[PDB]
């Protein structure tokens, strides 16, 4: 599913991401924009043999099981395919664990390089939230 911007903002907020670990909703919407272009089905292979999955590009070396990643830990205890669903529940709940792991949102490279330090509230402007 390709979410609309405000549609994703509302779903993220309903699932408790607004201000989760101190990161405002616009941070999460910006992250999803540049990680996946709001597409739940996005997948991208990495050099270490892992793959990133879903709207927040969650990695199969640490967080989910895809059956083909050396050194897999599956800390979210889910198949990586669960992170591709139109229902973002599993991606949100796993993202909560990731962002709590110690490095905050720096775990998302696109957030670090394209959202951190910018006017992230722009990503929720116009939305009825
Ligand atoms: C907390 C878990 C951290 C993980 C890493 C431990 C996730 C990292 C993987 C990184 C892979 C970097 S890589 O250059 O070595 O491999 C590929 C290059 C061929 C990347 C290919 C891209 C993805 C195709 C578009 C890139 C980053 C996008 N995600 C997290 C989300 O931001
Ligand atoms: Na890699």
């Amino acid at each position: 599913k390709v979410f609309g911007r405000c549609e994703l903002a509302a779903a993220m907020k309903r699932h408790g991401l607004d201000n989760y670990r101190g990161y405002s909703l616009g941070n999460w919407v910006c992250a999803a924009k540049f990680e996946s272009n709001f597409n739940t089905q996005a997948t991208n292979r990495n050099t270490d043999g892992s793959t990133d999955y879903g709207i927040l590009q969650i990695n199969s070396r640490w967080w989910c099981n895809d059956g083909r990643t050396p050194g897999s830990r599956n800390l979210c205890n889910i198949p990586c395919s669960a992170l591709l669903s139109s229902d973002i529940t599993a991606s949100v709940n796993c993202a909560k664990k990731i962002v709590s792991d110690g490095n905050g949102m720096n775990a998302w490279v696109a957030w670090r390089n394209r959202c951190k330090g910018t006017d992230v509230q722009a990503w929720i402007r116009g939305c009825r939230l």
